[PDB]
């Protein structure tokens, strides 16, 4: 717990490692307060990849959801609180929930309205994606080359060439491999 917590992983060191996908999620939650269902699945199973422990998982989801007053915690207890026990095995179920890795991230239904879940580099606009590759300190031609892969559907070698202009195709491996770079 001392890298990986609920407090840490909203800091600017853990975050900056986030992939599109995670960075987007993350946005989501921080302004809505709340994350429909596949976008709590590919967000809380992230995480827990990446080391959120059981208790600080419920933290992080129970702090993100009740924020502002959005929800009481008597409402998040009874219409979340299992659902995020779940993902963790501590109602004693068996099922194996792995991260999902960029492919299974893929395969998911195309994100609507309301919705976070999926892979940016296929679901963004092309100037939103321009946009943020922008904040990113990305120049003109790294977003060209960039948008050159979206626009042939080459979304993990868009994403790969994110990691390498800011520095299995799978969101926990693009956090792993930046994090090590920190170290
Ligand atoms: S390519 Fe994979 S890790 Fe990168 S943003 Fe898309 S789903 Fe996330």
């Amino acid at each position: 717990d001392d890298e990986i917590n609920a407090q840490s992983v909203w800091s600017e060191e853990i975050s900056s490692n986030y992939p599109l996908c995670i960075k987007n999620l993350m946005e989501g939650l921080k302004k809505n307060h709340h994350l429909r269902y596949y976008g709590r699945q590919q967000l809380s199973l992230f995480l827990k990849g990446i080391g959120l422990s059981a208790d600080e998982a419920l933290k992080f989801w129970s702090e993100a959801f009740t924020r502002n007053g959005n929800m009481t915690m008597e409402k998040f207890n009874k219409e979340y609180r299992y659902s995020f026990r779940h993902n963790y095995g501590l109602e004693g179920n068996r099922i194996n929930y792995k991260p999902w890795d960029c492919h299974t991230i893929l395969s998911k239904p195309r994100p609507g309205r309301g919705d976070y879940h999926g892979c940016p580099f296929r679901d963004w606009s092309h100037e939103r994606l321009s946009a943020e590759l922008r904040s990113m300190k990305l120049t003109q031609a790294q977003i060209i080359s960039v948008l050159d892969s979206c626009q042939k559907g080459e979304y993990t070698i868009a994403c790969t060439k994110v990691f390498e202009m800011t520095h299995i195709a799978h969101p926990n491996l693009y956090f792993e491999r930046s994090r090590q770079l920190q170290k």
